[PDB]
């Protein structure tokens, strides 16, 4: 599968290097800036493989601040910085949650291969495989340990579903556990 | 192929976003720091799929400075910084060249899938496919325009081949053209 290898390498290429030190960067911010970060990387997995080159497309999901940068030497890039963004989530207009939110960038490729002049059905199937594979990796992975959540979703249409309520729901079971 | 999709997404995920503005960042450095950058991203493609989590493994390939950082909003990461490193290349002990050098990170996954308890033969075949595919993309790509070189190589052994001479050779045809 293309999606099988896109999921492995997203783990070996990004997650296995940022998740180990993610929660420590979160504590650093939460000390110097109940409206706090959920100590976990919430990966938006748009099943439509629609990832933006710009999360504000769904209101109530608003950017707040950037997480302290992690610099690590990688593949010849000295102090390769790993940047991550913290977003506020709003319910009824008020801040009901703050978390580190970002799209799975590999799903973007499944899109370009299906955006037409693969099939839109193959995209759904392989996006699902990517989610199912990456979730199985992150289950057996030793670096993924109460630090990552895979938010798979599919807005049937723009005038439709509230990701804010979808991600906030995950934020509540966090606090409940 | 896994390597077919690893090459596409390395393009759609990194190259197509950094190569457009790469040469401009190079001019900025070359103005404020004949021993200058070759205006192109030289991607080391270790056919052994051996990419380091640390290029100084081969002497005469030495780090000099970091390229001015490119900040761009990507997949929810605000000001996602794209960092790239400039390396000096030495011949007979003197600086014969300076260039932006970095390993292809996707080859690292082909390694973990072949590092054993895939096959080491499948790794060579798929590393080759990754190189051949990524070179065909970067040929038809509009963002890859006298800005990228794919340095495929295979050191038969440690006590062996000088990448310095291999990359410098590419640096000379640059100056010769
Ligand atoms: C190596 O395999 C991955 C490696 C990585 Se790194 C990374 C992020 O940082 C998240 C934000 C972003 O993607 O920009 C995602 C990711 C996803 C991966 O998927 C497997 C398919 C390979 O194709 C991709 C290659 C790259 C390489 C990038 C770099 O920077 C060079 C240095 C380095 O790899 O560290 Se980015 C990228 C996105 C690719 O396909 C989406």
């Amino acid at each position: 599968n293309v999606a099988h290898g896109l999921a492995w390498s997203y783990y070996i290429g990004y997650l296995r290097l940022i998740l180990p030190e993610l929660q420590a960067r979160i504590r650093t911010y939460n000390q110097h800036y109940r409206g706090a970060v959920s100590q976990r990387l919430y990966i938006l997995l748009p099943l439509d493989c629609g990832v933006p080159d710009n999360s504000m497309a769904d209101p109530n999901i608003r950017f707040l601040d950037k997480l302290p940068q992690q610099t690590g030497d990688h593949a010849g890039i000295k102090d390769r910085v790993y940047s991550n963004s913290i977003y506020e989530l709003l319910e009824n207009g008020q801040r009901a949650g703050t978390c580190v939110l970002e799209y799975a960038t590999p799903l973007q490729t499944l899109f370009a291969m299906s955006q037409y002049s693969f099939s839109r059905e193959d995209r759904l199937e392989q996006a699902k495989l990517f989610c199912r594979t990456l979730e199985d990796i992150l289950a057996d992975a030793p670096e993924s340990q109460n630090n990552c959540r895979l938010i798979a979703y599919q807005e049937p249409a723009d005038d439709s579903f509230s990701l804010s309520q979808e991600v906030l729901r995950h934020l509540r079971q966090e606090e409940k556990e």
